[PDB]
């Protein structure tokens, strides 16, 4: 029923739990939302993602508009039918896989790039992502922004958080400008600032100026480290309004979640469950585990003695070793859907002991088993 | 490089190992041949059938002239091209499967039926039969003739006979009208009789003053029990010219099997193999097994331990189970790859043992251990 309601069930420190509801649904916080992809036969099917646990996808702007584009997107009646996923969907603002794979042109006004498949010409903008995203008709809009590469200067960090907060702005203006997008979806703002403490700062204050339903901590996961991560989070996320989500781009490793959640991000976003599903890596409360390996070979064990997902209730670590091996595609599927399920059991058990007021015995729990292996 | 040349390398007793030379290859005999489809993702790959030592498989000219019908086949460039199997291809008449699937009217001239899923009137006759055969472009062609259902009477089965072998003339003199087809392809006559000896001995002279290339023992595996069978096989098969092929249509157990080159047989066909491999049912040196059964759930051992198929070196009985039991289709494949195999080991086991002069010996040891189970 409501637009965005973000409420807060129980709090542990910085660490807290809760949900937001919206009109196509409640995600439950802190939450992780899996890469959404087009329902296809290549694909885990939409039920099987739900089944998992998700209540909400993530989906690729940059992507989306390259193929099929976003104005196909919508005459297809958006992504919720594209993706057959009616449940709330985020979508980033395009930017960041902008300055990793394609740029003709960059300024204040915005970028213009060359399609890396198709060489045609593409415009991102404050205004054209908003615009782009109202297309797609996601729920959760991200503001266009300006991506420092690692490592920064303390210039260009200075200079790229100065422009995304006036991008912020124009992006904030350009939701509002749009009845059917304003009174239905939502929109996050993201803080820069590198790993200064004062750019941070400036960012923060800055964005609640100007107000947003959410704020992410965008500019880590860049290959900085997790020490050095936790230490930006350590002062970044305070700086954000208490009353609103807190979203932590791109970060996704259990042990950063679990990390990350203890300095208050209510929401994760990765590829890694997805991506190392199709590699042969799989999650495991013990730490990764290859399923290439031959140890696995005659393992009857399922990949997890704990996972509640379908996978383990059926499949073997064996079985799966050998589809994997044989080029299966069902193998890689199969690590998939464990993989998003693992994730988001990881997620119910941090809700859960934070609600108890358990999560900071859960957390060295969780360490200590995860990195002994074993 | 020869039309049709039957060479005898060895025998033991009625039993007898050898080759068959064809234009588009040589057949080690005793063969077994397994039923051909189309070649497509539903059935085995033409090269997996290959593998597993078929050198020769069968067409249900019944079917492929019900769908897409003779003349498609021909215009596609015959089933060679349609099955994507370039060496010799047998066609049975199409007969049987009349009398047991379609009847508007029946005669001595011939039968006329209805497509069981078309309803439209197809005709079938010695000499439709010889020339549908031919369209299809199979290398061994079967007389068309009348089965006699079981049990029969006494004058039901002489009646049957008797048109059966007017109908062999029938076929031969088609088949000789046909230069193509005469020059290329062989012929091959059906033995009827029901249990009686008399008629089985009628009948083969019979054939015998017409002359095939080969000669198919009919009129069995309809349900008169084993023992009934190899009774009949007793006298029937010394009947038949002792140059040529003895053929043995339809039956296809493993002990069925050895039993009947006990007796003289050469030639093997049956779907037993590929049916009981998608139900789930595996043969092996021990008796076949249902792998569905609990027990092979977390069975290490392949399907068995000694069969040298890709699938034994390979897969385990309990990923079989699992993929049979969520209704995979991978799990159907690996069964019938590896049941059509082990028909093609048995086979290479029995060859082995004929020129070695130790047959006999193998059928006692076959039957001690296949029956015994365990
Ligand atoms: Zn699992
Ligand atoms: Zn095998």
């Amino acid at each position: 029923r409501p637009r965005f309601s973000f409420s807060i069930a129980a709090r542990e420190g910085k660490a807290r739990t809760g949900t937001i509801e919206m009109k196509r649904g409640v995600i439950r916080t802190p939450a992780f939302m899996p890469v959404g992809t087009a329902a296809t036969v290549k694909a885990l099917k939409p039920e099987t993602v739900r089944a998992t646990g998700a209540d909400i996808i993530l989906g690729n702007t940059y992507h989306l508009m390259l193929r099929p584009g976003a104005e196909r997107i919508a005459k297809l009646g958006g992504l919720h039918s594209f993706m057959g996923w009616d449940r709330p969907i985020l979508t980033d603002s395009g930017g960041y896989q902008v300055m990793s794979l394609s740029l003709t042109k960059q300024s204040e006004e915005g970028v213009t790039f060359k399609s890396h498949l198709d060489g045609s010409r593409h415009m991102l903008s404050p205004e054209r992502s908003i615009e782009i995203q109202h297309l797609l008709g996601s729920d959760i809009v991200m503001a266009f922004d300006e991506c420092t590469p690692y490592p920064a200067t303390p210039s260009r960090a200075a200079s790229s958080m100065e422009r995304s907060m006036r991008w912020a702005k124009r992006s904030r203006d350009a939701f509002d400008s749009r009845k059917e997008q304003a009174e239905n979806a939502a929109l996050f703002g993201i803080q820069q600032g590198s790993v200064f403490e004062n750019l941070r700062q400036q960012s923060a204050d800055a964005l609640a100026e100007i107000g947003f339903d959410g704020y992410a901590v965008g500019g880590l996961a860049v290959g900085e480290g997790q020490d050095e991560m936790f230490r930006v989070l350590d002062f970044s996320v305070p700086m954000l309004p208490d009353d609103k989500p807190h979203y932590l781009m791109g970060v996704g490793k259990p042990d950063d979640i679990v990390g990350a959640v203890e300095r208050g991000i209510d929401m994760f976003d990765c590829v890694l469950p997805t991506r190392s599903g199709r590699n042969g890596q799989a999650f495991t409360w013990d730490g990764p585990i290859n399923i290439r390996n031959a140890r696995f070979s005659e393992d009857l064990k399922p990949l997890d003695s704990e996972c509640h997902c379908a996978v383990c209730q059926k499949w073997s670590r064996a079985c799966i070793h050998h589809l994997i091996r044989a080029g299966e595609i069902l193998g890689a599927m199969l690590m998939t859907e464990h993989n998003i399920a693992f994730y988001q059991q990881l997620m119910q058990k941090i809700r859960d002991s934070i609600s108890e007021g358990r999560f900071s015995q859960f957390a060295q729990d969780f360490r200590a088993r995860y990195f002994a292996r074993n």
